[PDB]
């Protein structure tokens, strides 16, 4: 009876807590999980799927885990020297983020989802990807064709104790139990103005790739 | 049956594989057809082509279908290739190939109900007979006599290989061209275009018989 | 091993199995040889003719290889396919096979012991150029270059098909012809010995090169 | 569309007669005689499958028959008085009359009023493929409301002709099919010797006829 | 510890005897049955294998059933016309005995055996086969290759009678479980004289097959 | 004879290499390095089985090796510093040398003292495929006694000269390769930068060679 | 559509095999009856004639009964062979099987519905007492008394031994008489007509009583 909604799902506690939050409140979640080509020893992320299932049963309504590699590619990998003299940051993750909502745009439209979460968390915010600045912008464009773009745990988690412990209190393991980005400590931390400007350059390729999985056009950006 | 099936042209070359997942990603359902002349080597990396496109689109392929058309190609282009080269002073074995192509399609659409045909040619690959303006032209022309309609849909969009393999990679398919090499290729100086027409011109007496004989209309030659 | 195995050229034609047949009768062991040069149809009733061989014979077949020489083929014959036309005004096309087919067993012979090679040329066969004396006496020079020795022991005896498929009866053994058709079969004109033998001499080299490059002795051109 | 019968050998001649008629949307009941004097069988089977493989649904069955004792008492038992008077081996002759006996029964007892054989003009000499054999064997034939055809006759005029049309299918070139003991065992013989010796045996076939139907 | 020797068995009581009778001695039997590829309904020569099997055991040493059908084609088949118009009798059947002795000196000499032994009798001398006169000419023929050619129940079986209660006497039924010629009864009796001539005529046909299964020729009789 | 490694990308150069090898008798050890960021390498699988196929015993084993953790530390921890100094990415040549300092570990480990890869003339824009990293390469692996050897680097002026030789083996000509994500991902780098990040990365590779051999 | 089923003596005999053949030719289903007197040696070659006849006709062959009619055949034939023979002077043991098979055919078909019954006479054989007109008519008689027609369908259908055989080889039935053998077979000198009838007509009480017992209407003697 209640409508499925998605949740990014890493294997990550913060993105466990979200879907788990939802949960408790009746929602249930389709798991979406991307991988962009780069991530190594991923495999224990079946363990934490099945503490999930073991602990909502039927609120956990499906595991996806997509081949975001060629949008990841476009964004954020075929132009990196440009990006990097440009931007003086390796901001490849940043990218990774949004090559996940273009890809996501096509996943609501074809499975009738029409909200998505992620555990982006506060106390993580020198992370490009969970800047508010990123949020508010992936929030404009994710409401551009309709989808709702939530973040279920980002004002609750002042630190990672918080998420941690109200794990624990669901039997659930307070370990990140996701894989590693080959990219992982591979930057140094950009402003927020260098966050915001990098979407806005990368953005048209974003929508371009929305265009295509749709089969809308198959021509780059003008 | 939302969308009436259409054909598509497939060697498992890259270009061929990206008109297909163009169509699919419309929601056009493709009866993907491969013809077998009997001359080909290597052919067998093009099963794993077919799965991948499989994995990604499902019930959108609604076939993979491998012709036997090595008879209608000896009479086409090999039995008087003697004749051929000394006439023309040039290989044009494969542009017979295209011609034996083309006449077991017209019977296969007759006989499967398709009138849309669909084809990989690409801009980038024009130096070759069988994807010069020339030959499409024409072949456009012989499929039209037979109500049949015949497209290439990635025809203005393929400017590169790059362009046709990145998009593939953002479908999550490989970007290699998996088909089988012809013993014939890099077997041929290039002809000029009055010489290619000149050939389909001769040539489509033949190609006409053939579709006649395998609609069990006649047994005479041409 | 009383008798040291030899090895016959074997196409699952009549007069390939008498030969084999025939030495397998004075208690010869012999090594079935097929070539594949990837132009061949229809080749799956050659099974057939080598199980009723193996029925008849047991032990003294000894094997049955099947060879993808299509490289050697393509290299000799295909590639330079209009040059050669034009230049010879004659498509010999066959007579390379048969310098591929030569290539490969200098190696295959050196490799596996045998010193012996055998065929089912005939007498009244010699109106195609790799049966005619002089493409014989061309190919068992090159063998002895090579200290193999090339005999065709159904040569003198086969004064017509007739003479072959019923001594074949006398074994238990089917008349009829089970090969596959090359897509180039009735493909050419009657070329004159002149030209067969430049042909040769003028392909030679390449044959030889192929034998040097499967011996492991250079990668590089004539 | 009614089925329609086809003499097979699994010869390239009656391979694409009945995948001419297969193309023109007509099913084939495919009929193999075996007379019991034919060698080296195996090898139909693999033309059988190209053909289903082809053509999947419009071959409708293959039936092989055991027309030895029809043969035998057309053919062999007087084979003396034969030659000695024919001065010509007819054997093959008088098989495919037992052929075309065992037939009528066939089409009767199985709802088929067309036969259908590959005898070819390039391939005349043979008694059971001269117009003089064929007009009879239709007359005969017509006796019993059936319709002999021939689908290849006039359009084979070489071996080539057959063979072409057979790559064109995707169906090997080569004959599959077993071979008589009696082959080669004959010399030529005229048209008066071969409708002679249809004249004489009829009778005896159509006895056999009208056994194979109960009715003595 | 006693040689074996061969049988020419077909099924009939009379060949069923002379084995039975040759092992009631302690002499092991090989039975060679000849296909000739004429016969009908042979399946229930089987049902008396298997009495012979379960009266005698280890004497029956083996069955072979040999392809006979080309020499028999060779020597009785090819010249049929020749043959009647000569000697105004069809004797095909004699022509078959023939190849049956020319195949039992190559299997002989192969396989160790000196003796061999068939069930021709005096109440069927009607048959050329079993004429004293074809008899005689045959052991000749068996003694140039140092072969002894026996008939051990030819002066007792006097009529059929006879053989039929001596097989009863061993538990092993009466009847001629055996194929029939396509040739049974399609001939008039010959006299001793054509038997002999006919004999006589075929025997350099018949000397030349065993020469080629032998492996010592290839070329047909002067 | 001596088993001697290849650097195997299931690309037809390396193909060549490998089998121009066992064609002369010499086996060898076929090795893939998985740096983690490597696309689609399931038709690698398709090329080793014809190359056993072809060579049977001669091809001795077939290693993927996990080598993303070397890759990450020599090419990717530091890009930011990389590219800004170098303007390029030279991503592709750290992967060369991670590929060096663990094949020094398997070499040692398993006693082979040759190794081989199938860099070519024709590919030369490439810093992996220069002749400046292969000299480089070449002192770097004889420091520890091993031999460095590019079997197809002299005769590779084309990639048609690749593929005519692998047609007359029965191989596919075409490169059953896994894809990088960071291919078409940079410019072409001028000798002087390949030659300045390979003797900066060093150190880091050979403290690596230390750590993996159990000596810090 | 069908007709009612009969019966037909069956021996495994040619002239009783061809009769049963040509009721079923005509589309009459028939049930096969052998009867089994106890004293017949080497039966089971019955079941290869009664298999080619199923092969041949299907559901026609509507059944094989084999009857044990030893006591019936031991209390007409054997209880008093002493008195029988030393008053006839003749052996009619096998004419007394004769009536104990048509004591338990009238039981047979009163049981199973079945009003006609066949025998297989075909031409003139001397050898068979119940073949003469006397003897026929009184087992018509006997049959009749019952209401059981009594049928020849092939009577003088073929005027030889020969005859029988190749009709039946027209049909693809073997032409061997695969039937067992009476111990009594040729144990009898030839009876005269007077002496058949009278045999039949002392000893058809005891048969008719035997008919009464199997009805299971009286136990007494007759």
């Amino acid at each position: 009876s209640v409508k499925p909604q998605l949740v990014m799902f890493t294997g990550g506690r913060d993105s466990t807590l979200a879907a788990c939050y939802l949960m408790l409140q009746g929602i249930p979640v389709h798991l979406w999980s991307g991988n962009s080509g780069c991530s190594l020893h991923r495999g224990i992320l079946s363990h934490r799927v099945e503490e999930m299932k073991n602990r909502f049963g039927d609120l956990v309504v499906g595991h996806t885990v997509a081949d975001i590699s060629g949008a990841f590619r476009s964004i954020a990998i075929e132009a990196l020297e440009q990006d990097i003299l440009k931007y003086r940051k390796n901001l490849v993750l940043l990218g990774e983020k949004l090559a996940i909502h273009a890809h996501l745009v096509d996943f609501c439209r074809r499975n009738d989802i029409n909200t998505i979460n992620d555990g982006i968390t506060h106390y993580q915010m020198e992370f490009p990807e969970q800047r508010l600045v990123a949020k508010t912008f992936l929030m404009e464009m994710m409401a551009q064709y309709d989808i709702n773009y939530q973040s279920p745990v980002y004002e609750f988690a002042q630190s990672a104790d918080d998420v941690k412990y109200r794990l624990l209190q669901l039997g659930i393991s307070t370990k990140s139990l996701e894989g590693i980005s080959i990219f992982a400590d591979s930057f140094s931390t950009p402003s927020d103005d260098v966050v915001l400007a990098y979407l806005r350059e990368k953005a048209p390729l974003a929508h371009n790739i929305v265009n295509f999985l749709a089969g809308e056009t198959l021509n780059p950006p003008v």
